[PDB]
């Protein structure tokens, strides 16, 4: 699909069996998401952001399916504002920007 | 072009005459540039983020070429981490997310 960049784009995710809306982000190294209880084994990291840093949960070979697009790598839990799919996800789904 | 995203998407801008790098960032809002001298008029604004939320100069309609393509208009100044090319700015020079 196309997505145009009038509004923020956010799609449709699956993760750990829930439906959550997620913002395409190719200005995030890592995969973000609002906290929630994610099964198994995780490690403690820090990410930064404009306004600092926060702490997250990272959960490895996490399965994640963005907007019909399967995915599985990393994705970091915590309190963000919002749902973001990186980089490290958006290349696996194929996304280009393009202009 | 087509830009993939295994690296930061990150490409050269011109903004006040002077070069700099900046990220083309679909999860941004605004356009937000480091510190710098820009000419023109500007007034205190806010953003937030991760982390929580910095003090910006905001100046309005300036001009900036992105990789080659002209747009006109709300550049942030301030302690942003890295430049930022957010989606006011991207929607000028046609830009979209394609997978
Ligand atoms: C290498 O570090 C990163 O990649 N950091 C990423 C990051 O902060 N991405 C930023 C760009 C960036 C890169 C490197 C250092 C600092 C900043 C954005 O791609 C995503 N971020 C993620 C984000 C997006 C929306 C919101 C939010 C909060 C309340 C209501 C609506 N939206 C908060 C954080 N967006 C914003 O902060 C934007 N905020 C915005 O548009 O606000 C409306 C700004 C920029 C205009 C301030 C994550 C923490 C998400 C992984």
């Amino acid at each position: 699909p196309q997505i145009t960049l009038w509004k923020r784009p956010i799609v449709t995710v699956k993760i750990g069996g829930q439906l959550k809306e997620a913002l395409l982000d190719t200005g995030a190294d890592d995969t973000v998401i609002e906290e929630m209880n994610l099964p198994g084994k995780w490690k403690p990291k820090m990410i930064g952001g404009i306004g600092g840093f926060i702490k997250v949960r990272q959960y490895d070979q996490i399965i994640i399916e963005i907007a019909g697009h399967k995915a599985i790598g990393t994705v970091l839990v915590g309190p963000t504002p919002v749902n973001i799919i990186g980089r490290n996800l958006l290349t696996q789904i194929g996304a280009t920007l393009n202009f």
